[PDB]
């Protein structure tokens, strides 16, 4: 069906892309950067974000495969020496989808504005100290002072959420997980300090105490945001989908990636 | 109903009780402790804990309910002073029923015993040095040596596992979550480090390398257990229910215990 | 003798420092803001730490009072009420003098600039990945991936290396302790973890492995540098000196300051 | 001179001896294990503690040398293939003596006895909850609720200490760092969390609150005590000295154990 290619952009990815397309070019394929169906990330984890982020919103209507050419490529599934296996096997289809949540960041001003997020949405000051109310399901639960905080979706929390000191949740559970960057804790300063794990349908809201300006970084893309009046972050009812085509357990990829391989 | 109350045995908790008691002989209730409807504890969190184990066979026939003489007291409701509102309001009854997951702890020898957990199950060694291999749904995941283990249900999370840096969880979440005691991290033993946190139906195994005798310690009831050949930790099938006349919300209640109050 | 007295600047400091001086009137005390030999903060830890730099190039020749009017006023040693007692055995002399030791920051471009600091040095990226090989005594310890590194003086450990998992050191002690900030720690990349505390003539020396550029905050004051090419960090071999005139022990500072007051 | 070799008694290690005793009969070396002046230990950090604690009574009359046969030996500064270089080194003489500080217990009850470490001293209660006192140089610092706690000497700080979350420190700082294991912290029980680290000459003194029954472990030999009244930590006046060759820096010791080799 329709499917496109995105690449890391070195020789190594890019060559893989062309011969991934010259063998799609043997079977019942179009190649549609607009409308596909699928989308194949070629490179590391990063590249994969960016192809995530490049049609968050044709969530619905994709699956995403990765290929890993990079470093680490925790969202890979493949080697690029199996490529030749992984276009026979996509061409006819009939592959199982596996979905992961995803999380769900809206700024408010004095106007929205809303981000998704596949690894996670994290806050710090512009400039000043970093100061916010943390209420929850509209009931103020801490005041948070220190360098910031981070909010990760299940498949997050192996990325900046486990630097962190956040656990590790397989991403069946909808759920999101708040981890705190440094924070004051004396006599007068406190938090909870643990982190935080929230099911769907809560609510965490983040309110300026006294500065209103904060960088937000939605995986890594971070922007400036002026004259914030709250961050509000949920459980997205948006999943991303993946196509499987072998059993790659949550829990082998994570001892891969961290234990050894 | 039927109900029955434990008590501290203090005397404030043993005259709170008597007064309860008293009280409720001006309603249709019957007091009964082999097949109450209403279990009472008044007293510590710990005394909240010998109620659920001592009627944990009867776990979905049975409503608990907190009074907090105690210190901390998580598991309470209610102070003291409101022990005659809580009577008149548990007499007629057509009060909410919420549910809170459990953990399941199997140990086999060489012979089953299962045990029921509320708030975490542990291992440690008999004396010599804790090594066992970690198997997530029959994967060999990694060599865990160190002090122990401890597996948390949601309800746990803010106990023995928050001191052990895991992350705090709402009891929403059909899940367990599994932390570290204090590992060896060099250039021949490496661990995951970070917490994790498993779903329903996610089973995991505890094999013995050398030693088989582990001291496994259920809601702080540790028991000597030889000839371990596995322990199997699950989230439970079996849920504890608990009466409630007002909103408490679980976050209120981390913030109660741990930032204010 | 020659003294001078700083002030956070509202009401409560101003009118105090006023007080001060007045009383200073009635001795053989000359305010001289140019080579005091006393120098009085009136204010919080960061009227203190401003302080100390006004003065930084006549460190042997000055001893620092504190005066909390802030919020948690770590360095202070007096309360706003005992400001006229503080005065009188000032007045006098024949105090008792304590040393505090130093860290010195040195950036290498392609030029040196020096750096002192009382609390910590601390070094992130301008903005992309933060990366740098970690060399101790010339010999290459670590490749560090992550936010950044904290290098902290003895009587800093309690301020952000506290935050970031260091350990509190007695200032009796001639060391400067290096903490991570958020670090990757996976299969291929890989840090020691563990807060790292150097003795005097230990030199620890960062140097960048692709970007160049680099935010250096010394005491809180963060400065852009670029083309960096080596930062060194050293105890200093200057000690900030602090009158003193009854005993008020660092852990009891410590235990007022975290535990209880 | 006179000299003695433990080995760890396997296989590998008895013949590594026997070896070496061959080659030291060719010179004038005479085997004393009453009155060693060189004590080789040969086998893993476990061996090389047992050889310290075979001799602490001779201590500034012994220059120790480790072997490692066994995994990690941190302890250890020669490969069993260097042997023959180290007997034939060690033959002459006029080697440099390197010494490392200790820690001196002190247990009181209700009599005293005291206990040299080379690694660490920690404390647990007999079965109940642990909870002590924690006075420094006779100020009550906190009351400590939880697993116990650890007193690391410098070059223990990369063993138990490091587990609990303690920092690396090199051994030339005459120092102890207290870490706790697993503590309770929320509104009513709170402990300093992070790890401290006393000066020679400092006292820190561990007093009973309710039970006075500990398992007291010295370089993991547990002992139980009963009838404790106090257990008082200080840096030793006593030192081990090693017999160094050749320059093996401990921070690269420390890269070898820990990042890569
Ligand atoms: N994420 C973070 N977490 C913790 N600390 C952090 C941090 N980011 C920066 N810092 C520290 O701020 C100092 C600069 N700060 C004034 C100084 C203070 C100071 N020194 C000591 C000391 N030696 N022992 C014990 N408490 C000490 N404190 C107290 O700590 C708090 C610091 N306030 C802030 O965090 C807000 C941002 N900071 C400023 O506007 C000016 C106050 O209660 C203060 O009384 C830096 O130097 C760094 O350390
Ligand atoms: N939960 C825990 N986590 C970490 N360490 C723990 C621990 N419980 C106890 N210990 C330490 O065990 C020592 C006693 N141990 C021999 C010694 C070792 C030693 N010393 C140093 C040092 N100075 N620097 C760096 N690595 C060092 N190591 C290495 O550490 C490992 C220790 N092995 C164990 O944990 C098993 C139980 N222990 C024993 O049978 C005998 C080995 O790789 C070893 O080469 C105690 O003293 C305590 O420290
Ligand atoms: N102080 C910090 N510590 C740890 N992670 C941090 C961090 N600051 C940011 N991040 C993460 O970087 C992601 C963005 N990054 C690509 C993505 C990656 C990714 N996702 C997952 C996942 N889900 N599970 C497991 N490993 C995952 N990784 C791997 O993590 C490393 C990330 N690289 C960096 O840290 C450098 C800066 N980052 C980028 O240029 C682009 C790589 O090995 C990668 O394969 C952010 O989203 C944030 O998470
Ligand atoms: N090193 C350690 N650190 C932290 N907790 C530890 C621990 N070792 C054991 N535990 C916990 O003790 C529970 C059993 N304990 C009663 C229960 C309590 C309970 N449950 C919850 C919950 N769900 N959320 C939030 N606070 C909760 N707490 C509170 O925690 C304290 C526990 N007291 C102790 O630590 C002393 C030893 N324990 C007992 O005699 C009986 C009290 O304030 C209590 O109100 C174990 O189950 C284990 O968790």
């Amino acid at each position: 069906m329709k499917y496109m290619i995105t690449s890391k952009g070195d020789e190594k990815s890019d060559l893989l892309r062309l011969n991934m397309i010259a063998g799609f070019g043997e079977y019942d394929m179009e190649y549609d950067d607009v409308e596909p169906e699928i989308v194949i990330s070629i490179g590391g984890d990063g590249t994969f974000l960016s192809a995530f982020h490049q049609y968050e919103e044709r969530l619905d209507e994709i699956a995403f495969i990765g290929i890993h050419t990079g470093h680490l490529g925790f969202y890979a599934d493949w080697r690029p020496a199996e490529a030749d296996k992984l276009v026979k096997l996509l061409a006819k289809g009939e592959y199982q989808k596996v979905s992961y949540p995803l999380l769900k960041t809206t700024v408010k001003y004095g106007k929205e504005a809303t981000y998704l997020a596949l690894n996670e949405s994290t806050v710090k000051s512009s400039g000043g100290p970093f100061v916010v109310d943390v209420v929850i399901n509209d009931i103020h639960f801490e005041r948070f002072r220190g360098d910031g905080l981070c909010m990760s979706t299940p498949s997050g929390t192996t990325a900046y959420n486990k630097s962190l000191g956040g656990a590790l949740m397989h991403p069946s559970i909808e759920a999101m997980q708040l981890t705190e960057m440094a924070s004051i804790n004396n006599r007068v300063y406190r938090t909870i300090g643990s982190p935080l794990v929230f099911p769907k349908h809560h609510v965490v809201s983040l309110q300026p105490v006294n500065d209103k300006d904060f960088q937000i970084s939605v995986d890594h893309l971070s922007i400036l945001h002026r004259d914030v009046q709250e961050i509000r972050y949920e459980v997205s009812a948006k999943k991303i989908h993946f196509a499987r085509f072998r059993s790659f357990p949550f829990w082998r990829r994570v001892h891969d990636s961290f234990i050894e391989d």
